[PDB]
């Protein structure tokens, strides 16, 4: 209810991977004062540091970040992450839950966000966002809705890209349920996401088939044609002389570029914008 | 300003423990609630039940707390509910008031648990010959036709394991809250 | 001496590698009528299939191109190739020469060049170029010289790239021997090709560790030795390639600047866009 | 069109003047003989190192009815004699006739047979062991106080068998024979 100019945002995003926020972030046009990440595998580093000119604040493992460290990079304006779910999924027979393993780190999100919200009375704008799959045991989903004290959001990027890849979004950013817009960029077809010379056999694609036929042969789909598919530019992840199986996982772990823009979208009202 | 009866919330592997050490010190209870796991399925003295079903608002209402204590004598699913609990029952910034908590497990742990509780309470546990404590009571500063009423009800039930040293080490509560 | 309306050049590329000559023919804004390229190795095939919408027809191995071959396919304007060097080069003590191993395919190139010369008495501009490596012996390259009736050129990329590759190039064109021109967008120095956060030890990269980046050594990337060679960046980003595939075909390709600058005087003799 | 007139012969075979005295032997005037031979290093003539050939030379010593090679790394001789049948063919448009004929051992790598035959546009013919290649009629093959002192040896051992000559045949319904 106060006048002031419209500064710009400050991020914290935890297991950033190929830093998906920032670029969605920069696609929106909102400025962004700083970005400091919690990223461990060097090659999202690599990728990040690459294609945002060290913008990015690196600052390792999310476990070595302490309420201090929250207390003095900080103020934080909008708290992102998406924790790993190799323990969380149910098609991994040997999954330890969402307490164990791996799945445990989402309790590092639940830390360091409660490490961030504006201590009571800051009136101030503060928005998080977390990310993971909606393929996991009913029990897990249930005890991160209680940690998180808000219901997830579904949502699929069939809709709004070539892949079917539905995801459950914690968080209260503004309207996050609100339907998903359909617009030009969007690539709705596996087609449009080839190289030249192949064919797409199926409208939409699944994270025993090969998707792609070239010639007279068959074939899995290309990391351009994946980057097309999840939204990324083009040749985003070619850096760093990693192996096929690197750029392919990089990928497969990455957010749908199409819908965290759905999701930041609201944000341009609250902060800066170029 | 003045001495005041205790305010408890225990997670702990069963809800006599916490009260029974209390009633031993002698240590005025004010307000003492029980809650456990129940990982399977789902005026002063309260049990609620599963603590999948206590909620910030809960902790909200039947507050404030002033102790608030956890484990067991799966070992991370107990204290991650323990640390929700306790992030909802601490004082808001800017509120001196006492409030103290601990935190009971086997020593017979994974070493990245004991590293990941560590971290996450900022303090190293203490050793006691086996259990590990962690805990901000001064002390645990650590460095690096017609018969029987009863009837059977087909469960199994649990009891009060540690002894008056473990509640030596809830002793410095005394200087903090009203004793009668 | 006579009038008549300039027509796009029609090409015949022996080992075509990564379609170097047609990419700098589009470069250089001539306008390519036909381009059949000779090439086996299946993931040069891919890039210069994707890079160039398949408008290159790709007859396979240039052993099962004949002389019916090249009189129906022709008549070709521009006969260009690069033979591989494996048994050529000095640096291999296992090399058979130029007659045996994989050197004698030069022969190949002698063949189907004079398959595709114009009869006597046709005065049609008609152009072939053959490039291969320096470091060769010199009974080789003697023989090679008497083959193909020319004295070769020699080319360093180093004065127009970042890369110490110096190559011997045999042909007809138009002043090969001119100087080059180092123009605006020749990257001359190995930082100007870098990827964002690296440091370059060396001026010119003769391909230990050639980068700096962070605290750490480093080799070249894919994207910087494209840089490096001339190449647009993410120019050999497709087909799932194993990252020795990426560096071996841009290893064995041309530098692209030096091929621009034998390539240019082609644009008085054809149709330009 | 004309008179038969003596033929004109090039030869790169290993052994010199060993088609010449094949075509005494089936008495056919020669008009001219040139012959050479290849090295490792530095009317009837011999012309040394076949490095020192040059097309030019062929222009001048040429035309030439009859182009021969071989001997009884393969690579280098059947390359230099494809390069000297080259520049003496005639261009096209000129029906006159020109012969030539390679020989080499049987003993040899699979992969030189095929590429001989597919750069000579021709199949081998057997001989029990040799190959022989040539676009002679019959030869075309479906699909399979003294002087002497001091010098290095230079041994003119060369094989002219009558079956040998026979190939070469045909020759003497070309060109003029004394
Ligand atoms: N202990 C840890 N600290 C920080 N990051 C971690 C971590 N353990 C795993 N990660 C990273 O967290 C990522 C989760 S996958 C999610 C990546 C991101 N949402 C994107 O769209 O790109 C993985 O890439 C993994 O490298
Ligand atoms: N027998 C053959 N027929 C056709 N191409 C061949 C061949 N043997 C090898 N090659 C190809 O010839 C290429 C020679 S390296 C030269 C590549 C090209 N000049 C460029 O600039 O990209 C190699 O890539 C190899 O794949």
């Amino acid at each position: 209810g106060s006048a002031e100019k419209r500064k710009p945002i400050r991020v914290l995003s935890l297991f950033d991977g190929i830093a998906t926020g920032l670029l969605v972030l920069k696609d929106l046009g909102i400025q962004v004062d700083r970005y400091i990440a919690s990223e461990v595998c060097e090659d999202s580093i690599t990728v990040g540091m690459v294609r945002h000119q060290g913008k990015i604040m690196y600052v390792g493992d999310v476990r070595s970040v302490t309420q201090k460290h929250i207390q003095e990079w900080g103020p934080f304006d909008l708290v992102i992450g998406g924790s790993p779910c190799n323990d969380l999924s149910i098609v991994n027979p040997a999954r330890k839950g969402l307490y164990e393993g791996t799945g445990r780190l989402f309790f590092e999100f639940y830390r360091l966000l409660h490490d961030a919200r504006p201590k009571e009375g800051d009136d101030r704008p503060f928005f998080w966002l977390f990310e993971n799959v909606v393929a996991m045991g009913v029990s897990d989903k249930r005890d991160i809705s209680r940690f998180l004290e808000s219901n997830p959001v579904m949502i699929d990027a069939k809709e709004v890209s070539a892949a079917h890849r539905a995801r459950y979004f914690w968080g209260n950013l503004p309207g996050m349920n609100r339907p998903l817009a359909s617009t030009v960029n969007d690539k709705l077809e596996l087609q449009e996401c080839l190289e030249h010379g192949r064919i797409a056999k199926f409208s939409k694609v699944r994270t025993q088939h090969f998707p792609v036929f070239m010639n007279e042969k068959e074939d899995i789909l290309w990391c351009t044609e994946m980057e097309r598919v999840f939204g990324f530019p083009v040749h985003y992840t070619d850096v760093s002389n990693m192996s096929r199986l690197a750029r392919q996982r990089l990928l497969g772990r990455s957010w749908s570029v199409p819908v965290i823009r759905h999701l930041f979208a609201p944000l341009k009202e609250y902060f800066a914008c170029v």
